[PDB]
Formats: C-alpha cells, sequence, structure tokens
C-alpha cells in the first residue's frame, strides 16, 4: 500500500496543488490521461523514505533539488545500509512545460554499476500520523485543499484534486471528526475495511456504538417459563452517550399466569437465563474488549452483570453487525461453565418482573483497542497503544449528534463534524448544514429537488432537539425569517454538541423513543390491502414498520343486533398473526378457536378484526383478575359479513 507521496502544482513555486497521489515505484509520472487547462505542472514535491547494502548515486536533474536525510544528493556516491530508513525529498521546477502531466522518474545505480528504477519495495510513504508544502495537521492533504474542498478520483491509485463527492475538512485536525482515522486515510482507503462507508467521509465520525439484544429468556424455580423477547436500543432529545436497551418479554401464552405456572410462595427464589447478542450500530469495529453490561430490573435493581473475557473475542464486532454472527448460536448468560454466576430474583422481584414484563440492559462504552493504519508497512492492525476510551470524548465534544429512526424504526446515531463557535481554533472547520449532514451521515438524497431517505420525503420525519439546540435553531430560523425548518434545511448550521432527534411521524413514541403505536387512521389505512379472507383467517399485505408497533389482533363475531362474541377473548391470546415468507401477514382465526375455522351460523353476521398496538397492550390480568380483552383499546381494521367472506 506504499511508494512515495507526490504533490503536483500548476504554479512554479508550490502554492496551488492540483494533484496529490502516491506512486508504488520510482515512476513518479502522471499521464495526461488521468486528468484541464490546469494540466501543466510547473512544480512538484515528493516525500517518503527509502529502504534497503551499498553505495548509490532522476530525469530532470537540472530542475530537481534533492535530499537524503537533509543531505543534498542532487542539484555524488552515498552509502546506505541494510535495515534502515532514509528520509527522501525531491523538489522540481520547470517554467512552461509544453506538455501536460509529468513524465518524471527517480533512479539510483548500485556498485555493480547496474541501474534500475526504484522498486516498490524500497519506497515508503511519509509518516502521516498525528522544501515543504503546508500541512499543519500532517494528515497529508495540504491546508489549502482541505479548506477549499477537494475530491478523490480512483484510476487504477487515488488522485486527490481541488473541487463525485465534494469534500472539505479541517487543516488543523488530523482527523476532522476527532476520530482515530485521518482525513487522508479515510479518502484514500488506508483504513480498516470494517469502518462504515459513510465514515470514510472526513466530516462523519467513525466509532462503535454497542448495545445488547436479548432474543429469549427462561425463568425457573430455583416448572419453567420460556419466552421470546424484543429488544430496542433506546434514547432518552438528551445529551447522554450511554448505551442502553430495553427488553420486552412476550406476555402471550406459548402453551396452555407466570405465578400460577411457577409454584412460588414467598421464601422461594427464581433463576433467569437468556440468550443475547451484542449489536454494533455505530460506524467503527471493535476487536478485543466487549463492553460490560448490567441487566436491570425495575428502576435500578441490578440482577446481573454480563461480561465477556477480554482479548478472547472469537471475532470482530463490525458495524451494522452482531456478535456472535447471526449464522452462529447466541451467547447464553449462563453457558453450558461450572462457575457462571447465577442470576437470581426473590419472590418480590419476581412479581415485579411479572408486573412489568420488562428488563433493561445498560452497557458501558468500554470498547478497547483500535485497528489503525501503519505507514511503515501499509497495513491495518490492532494498535495496543490506541484505545477508544481516549477517542470517544473528543468525538462527542466536537460533533453534532443526529439520532434517526428511518431504518425499521430503530434508533440509529451518527455524529458529524461541526464548528464550535467559542473555540478559537475552529475558524478552520468546514461549515456543516443540517441538510448536508443528513445526506452524508444517513444517505438522504434529492432526486427531484426534494430531500428523501429511501423513498420517504424528509417532511415525513419530525425534528426534535435538546433545550440548548432548540434555542439555537429557533434563533437561526428567525434570522432566516423562515417559519419552517424543511424549507431552509440547506441554511440551518450545525454546531458541536447539538443533539437532534429525527423520527418517522406516523408513529407514537414512548419516553425511550421506541415506536409503540400509531393514530387509528394510519393503522386502518395500513390494513386495506386484503389479499384473501375466509373463516380460517385474513391474508393482508402490511407495512413492515406498522407490524412493528402491533402486539396482536382480536377477532370477534357480531350478530345482527350487534351482540358481540370475542373468539380469542384473553389478554395473552392476541398473538395470532405471523409473517409469511412473501412478506404478507396471516391472521389466524383457528389458533384460539380450538383449531376450528369460525362458525358463522348466519351469513349476515359480521367478522370484525381489531389491531392492538404495543402501548395499548395489556400484559397482566386487571386488579380483580379479569383476563378478558374487555377494556382493551383496539382498532377495527377488518369487518365483513359471512356472505362476503
Ligand atoms: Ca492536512
Ligand atoms: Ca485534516
Amino acid at each position: 500500500s506504499q511508494g512515495l507521496l507526490g504533490y503536483y502544482f500548476s504554479d512554479l513555486n508550490f502554492q496551488a496543488p492540483m494533484v496529490v497521489t502516491s506512486s508504488t515505484t520510482g515512476d513518479l509520472s502522471i499521464p495526461s490521461s488521468e486528468l484541464s487547462e490546469n494540466q501543466y505542472f510547473q512544480s512538484a514535491i515528493w516525500s517518503g523514505f527509502i529502504k534497503v547494502s551499498d553505495e548509490y548515486t532522476t530525469s530532470a536533474d537540472n530542475h530537481v533539488t534533492m535530499w537524503v536525510d537533509d543531505q543534498e544528493v542532487i542539484n555524488n556516491k552515498i552509502r546506505l545500509e541494510k535495515g534502515r530508513l532514509y528520509q527522501i525529498k525531491i523538489q522540481y521546477q520547470r517554467e512552461n512545460p509544453t506538455e501536460k502531466g509529468l513524465d518524471f522518474k527517480l533512479y539510483w545505480t548500485d556498485s555493480q554499476n547496474k541501474k534500475e528504477v526504484i522498486s516498490s519495495d524500497n519506497l515508503q510513504l511519509p509518516e502521516l500520523k498525528q522544501p515543504t508544502v503546508p500541512d499543519r495537521d500532517n494528515d497529508g492533504i495540504p491546508d489549502s485543499l482541505e479548506v477549499e474542498g477537494y475530491t478523490v478520483d480512483v484510476k487504477n491509485r487515488t488522485f486527490l484534486s481541488p473541487w463525485l463527492t465534494k469534500y472539505k475538512s479541517s487543516p488543523e485536525k488530523w482527523s476532522t471528526a476527532s476520530d482515530p482515522y485521518s482525513d487522508f486515510e479515510k479518502v484514500t482507503g488506508r483504513i480498516d475495511k470494517n469502518v462504515s462507508p459513510e465514515a470514510r467521509h472526513p466530516l462523519v465520525a467513525a466509532y462503535p456504538i454497542v448495545h445488547v439484544d436479548m432474543e429469549n429468556i427462561i425463568l425457573s424455580k430455583n416448572r419453567t417459563i420460556s419466552k421470546n423477547t424484543s429488544t430496542s436500543r433506546t434514547h432518552t432529545a438528551g445529551f447522554s452517550n450511554s448505551n442502553s436497551s430495553t427488553v420486552a418479554i412476550d406476555h402471550s401464552l406459548s402453551l396452555a399466569t407466570w405465578a400460577e405456572t411457577m409454584g412460588l410462595n414467598t421464601a422461594d427464589t427464581a433463576r433467569l437465563n437468556a440468550n443475547i447478542r451484542y449489536v454494533n450500530t455505530g460506524t467503527a469495529p471493535i476487536y478485543n474488549v466487549l463492553p460490560t453490561t448490567s441487566l436491570v430490573l425495575g428502576k435500578n435493581q441490578t440482577l446481573a452483570t454480563i461480561k465477556a473475557k477480554e482479548n478472547q473475542l472469537s471475532q470482530i464486532l463490525a458495524p451494522n453487525n452482531y456478535y456472535p454472527s447471526k449464522n452462529l448460536a447466541p451467547i447464553a448468560l449462563n453457558a453450558q461453565d461450572f462457575s457462571s454466576t447465577p442470576i437470581t430474583m426473590n419472590y418480590n422481584q419476581f412479581l415485579e418482573l411479572e408486573k412489568t414484563k420488562q428488563l433493561r440492559l445498560d452497557t458501558d462504552q468500554v470498547y478497547g483497542n483500535i485497528a489503525t493504519y501503519n505507514f511503515e508497512n501499509g497495513r491495518v492492525r490492532v494498535d495496543t497503544g490506541s484505545n477508544w476510551s481516549e477517542v470517544l470524548p473528543q468525538i462527542q465534544e466536537t460533533t453534532a449528534r443526529i439520532i434517526f429512526n428511518g431504518k425499521d424504526l430503530n434508533l440509529v446515531e451518527r455524529r458529524i463534524a461541526a464548528v464550535n463557535p467559542s473555540d478559537p481554533l475552529e475558524t478552520t472547520k468546514p461549515d456543516m448544514t443540517l441538510k448536508e449532514a443528513l445526506k452524508i451521515a444517513f444517505g438522504f438524497n434529492e432526486p427531484n429537488g426534494n430531500l428523501q431517505y429511501q423513498g420517504k420525503d424528509i417532511t415525513e420525519f419530525d425534528f426534535n432537539f435538546d433545550q440548548q439546540t432548540s434555542q439555537n435553531i429557533k434563533n437561526q430560523l428567525a434570522e432566516l425569517n423562515a417559519t419552517n425548518i424543511y424549507t431552509v434545511l440547506d441554511k440551518i448550521k450545525l454546531n458541536a454538541k447539538m443533539n437532534i432527534l429525527i423520527r418517522d411521524k406516523r408513529f407514537h413514541y414512548d419516553r425511550n423513543n421506541i415506536a409503540v403505536g400509531a393514530d387509528e387512521s394510519v393503522v386502518k389505512e395500513a390494513h386495506r390491502e386484503v389479499i384473501n379472507s375466509s373463516t380460517e383467517g385474513l391474508l393482508l399485505n402490511i407495512d413492515k414498520d406498522i407490524r412493528k408497533i402491533l402486539s396482536g389482533y382480536i377477532v370477534e363475531i357480531e350478530d345482527t343486533e350487534g351482540l358481540k362474541e370475542v373468539i380469542n377473548d384473553r389478554y395473552d391470546m392476541l398473538n395470532i398473526s405471523s409473517l409469511r415468507q412473501d412478506g404478507k401477514t396471516f391472521i389466524d382465526f383457528k389458533k384460539y378457536n380450538d383449531k376450528l375455522p369460525l362458525y358463522i351460523s348466519n351469513p349476515n353476521y359480521k367478522v370484525n378484526v381489531y389491531a392492538v398496538t404495543k402501548e395499548n397492550t395489556i400484559i397482566n390480568p386487571s386488579e380483580n383478575g379479569d383476563t378478558s380483552t374487555n377494556g382493551i383499546k383496539k382498532i377495527l381494521i377488518f369487518s365483513k359479513k359471512g356472505y362476503e367472506i
């Protein structure tokens, strides 16, 4: 991944760089084919090192001053030894080249006086870590290019040129998002290949975000209860950077009371096992420390602490991915391990669990070491000297945060480099607009002068901010004499430490910003695409996001005077839908009608089907032990007479 590093300028004295690139060999040529009026380079500087056992003494020695260890070897047989790096610099100046590009080449000849063009094994890049071109942060991109904007073009080799994507970045910041990958590393691909594509932008932060997903649970007498669980990463807008997920435990029967199923009394004790995976929804991988997690009952009753053995991960935990991989078994809290700590609950705790059917997983931000690029060997490797713990707070202090749920209504967080007005040193950080932030961090695009996220217009999402950011953005709107944020997205300026929360408008949200319902019109409309209906059930085509907010359905026969009979008349029997492989929903009438189709004794009778949303879900008998669906808030989504079915 190596060779030297060249700057090619159109002016005579190195002030207006037009191409920045790296050659694998001593062939420092740029062919005009890889380039407009600006293709005549009047100067050029190359930097790097050379490696080797011998004495040794380019194509334009009358235009080239050169040094090997600030020791001019051109403008002379010098000695060099096996296993040592000699710093190299070459400068070049021709006024008025008649040709475009540069056919330039550097050679040495040995002691068997045999010449050669310097192999790709004797040339190394400068150490671009945190006769001179101005590069204050030593990332490799000249200050002028960072500020004015540049693009990168891939021929064969990356070519960096003044403004494909228009980049800008800070000439004062090795990594403009204060993360562990440099601006130059990101845009030339000298970076860990597991970093998310959008975090190869210098203004989008690369960092892990980890939470724990519980898939299922099993409670038992210390007679058992096994249930599936749904977990969501949460957010409560806030300014906290903690990781947390909430688990909802299936309250519906999976075989013909939790307290009645388990013979608990008072002095009894219950044990808990579960299956989990770690989930990385950030933009950078983790390699050798999984974070530690408290499993919490109620507000702050820690039932367990979940840990994985440091330095013995069986893999990467990559962005947009799971550990273990989904193709592998999940992690058991007490694995098939003598000395797994038992997870225990007293009677009171057990009833509290049954009351709420909820747990919380609080995960710390301890992510361990970083795989950084090494310029000495052009490889990416875990760097024991580099730790995420030192990086995360710098990222958090210099970026605006956008949390967005456009992807399956799951909360996804990105951080974007943005100016801090009070910081005297960030006169140099690129201005970041809200609109550009959504495009680069989340992939919004604008086909027809309308900002969209995968088919959904931006106005289908609501904008919410923390208190400081609200005041800031309100002030901006008035300054713009704008009334409406959607119309001035391109002019809203983002600052460091802003928090912005963007949520699909069709839904209702709990205080964790999980989608837990939708207004009745939304719900009814999502159920109008009926494919088939019969006395055995309904086949519908229902939007994925809609299904996510539904806990179940209630089926009901209504006679001609409107007397109603609820077929699945228990709060724990609403789980009669399933999602077929063609993506359609089947609502099964037989499942709790003793496996029989409905019996409609009169064709004029109605079959009504109601959806129940998450937030309206009853998860226990009432105070007096009522287990019926009486009282449950439900939404009519199908109603037809016997003779229409
Ligand atoms: Ca730079
Ligand atoms: Ca920079």
